[PDB]
């Protein structure tokens, strides 16, 4: 197998998602991914999809394999992919600010990857249509040519117009509770329609859009990088602080006043305003925050 | 992958456990067992051992590899492993009989495909004590050589003496309720004592060596292939069924009168009794159970 085969050189984090390191494989860079004990379900998943579905796009991390291997006497489950040394949005927007074209470039790769999620492709070319359910920054991998991709893959929720069956899985993990949205913290969800999945990653797209632009520079001047909702909920917030925050304070992150001086920031406010209607159908798509993108410059 | 390369030629097996076909790999013969959509945790189970365990073995249906595919647009948990065109000790038994030397030959090479997988082996060779959990005819296939090899590792269960930790797994389903040994039935098994485990394979190879040695031919004559408890339960007995039969009865397949004018079949007689003390601390080892058919003739 492949993992028999891989040198793990650096270990690139630890964490409650188990850990990821850069290794080589064949004497290149590739990424592995070692799942915590109790995320099994997550590794099946990402399996699954990157197995049983084409997925290969220049917005979407790359994968190369999944395996099963013996290390400290007990079974790990290994994901490999393709290598980004610029590393995680969420870590690299702390390290450096944005110009204009790389703010529209970033923020205009995350849409692309997500629409190319969401929509269904049919032919032999083809793919389901998927939903991410746990978008955000540090799921968010940086390339050296300034786009992103997008990566985490474990909470992914799939249907197929020729059947009109929702694929859920059966995985306990919910995603990151600083990023649900208000119909994820209510539980007032529809679960059985595929839209409601599309929409609750609009959301927590809009929110790393507030991310982002946060750090590009308009007359010199720049936000630190802050978490969204970072004034209003501890570090862990719980479902109880997020439920009250966003469903009954009904809460939105602040728009710096700076943004309304510049065009550019300007309609990227009204788009993350448009991706945070607490009415989940009002919310803009992935396709149509892309082609809008596509036009701000 | 590998299943993306594999031909399927011809379906050998179809039922509640998925497929099993004959197909091609770089144009060779290779068993591939598809699983059903309900017994993932099985698939998940047999790749995890067969990956994390060194497990070559002569009486051990050898492994290839395990993939997720997708046909008919859905995903399907593939097996890949050595073809044994001879097919399951289950179905020859009902095809021919045999001679001393190949009843004792089958026994022999399933008490020791057994003792392997009991057996805890220490150093870079070794792997950890596996208790089998759903061992019957049908799971034993038999080879060209007139030797068989033990399959279907996905109620598996594993020991470790330096953690002397017990690892269960997370499957629901339940072993072949037809050779489930007493203390299953009765749900009185210590679920914490590895040695459990293997005292309830004992029991199940005392079953398959009564099966096996019906259809050895003394003084020309053989009884003809019968599945244990047949006289007593219908076919796809339940747990009720079995518990009545197994617990409060208390009964043991009848031995034919015919066994005790041959002393080969008298010391399998013998044998399989000491496999099916109620009592499941009285019941011998799979390697005592070795031991003492290199000693038959
Ligand atoms: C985000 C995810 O699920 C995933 C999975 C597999 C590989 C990768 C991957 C690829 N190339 C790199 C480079 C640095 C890096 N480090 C951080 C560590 C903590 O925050 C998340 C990423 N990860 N990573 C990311
Ligand atoms: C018994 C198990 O779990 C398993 C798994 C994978 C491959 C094989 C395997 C290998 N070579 C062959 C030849 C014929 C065959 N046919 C029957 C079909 C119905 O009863 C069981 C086996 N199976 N099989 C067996």
């Amino acid at each position: 197998t492949v993992a028999r085969d891989i040198t793990l050189l650096e270990c690139v984090g630890k964490g409650r998602y188990g850990e990821v390191w850069r290794g080589s494989w064949q004497g290149e860079n590739v990424a592995v991914k070692i799942f915590s004990s109790r995320d099994e379900k997550s590794w099946f998943r990402e399996t699954e999809l990157y197995n049983t579905v084409m997925l290969r796009h220049e917005n979407i991390l790359g994968f190369i394999a999944s395996d099963m291997t013996s290390r400290h006497s007990s079974t790990q489950l290994w994901l490999i992919t393709h290598y980004h040394e610029m590393g995680s949005l969420y870590d690299y927007l702390q390290l450096t600010t944005l110009d204009t074209v790389s703010c529209l470039r970033i923020v205009l790769s995350i849409a692309s990857g997500l629409a190319h999620l969401h929509i269904e492709i049919f032919g032999t070319q083809g793919k389901p249509a998927i939903a991410h359910r746990d978008l955000k920054s540090k799921n968010i991998l940086v390339k050296k040519n300034g786009q992103c991709c997008i990566a985490d893959l474990g909470l992914a929720v799939m249907h197929s117009q020729s059947t009109n069956q929702l694929d859920v899985g059966n995985n306990p993990r919910v995603g990151t509770k600083r990023y649900m949205a208000p119909e994820v913290l209510d539980e007032t969800i529809q679960v059985d329609c595929f839209d409601s999945y599309k929409r609750v990653d609009i959301w927590a797209f809009g929110l790393v859009l507030w991310e982002v632009a946060r750090r590009m520079v308009s007359n010199g001047i720049v936000e630190d990088y802050k978490p969204p909702f970072y004034d209003v909920v501890p570090n862990d917030p719980s479902f109880e602080d997020m439920r009250k925050v966003v469903c009954v304070d009904q809460q939105r992150p602040n728009i710096p006043n700076r943004w309304f001086s510049d065009p550019t920031l300007t309609s990227l406010a009204k788009l993350m305003k448009e991706c945070w209607y607490q009415n989940p159908s009002a919310r803009l798509t992935a396709l149509r925050i892309k082609k809008t993108l596509t036009k701000i410059d």
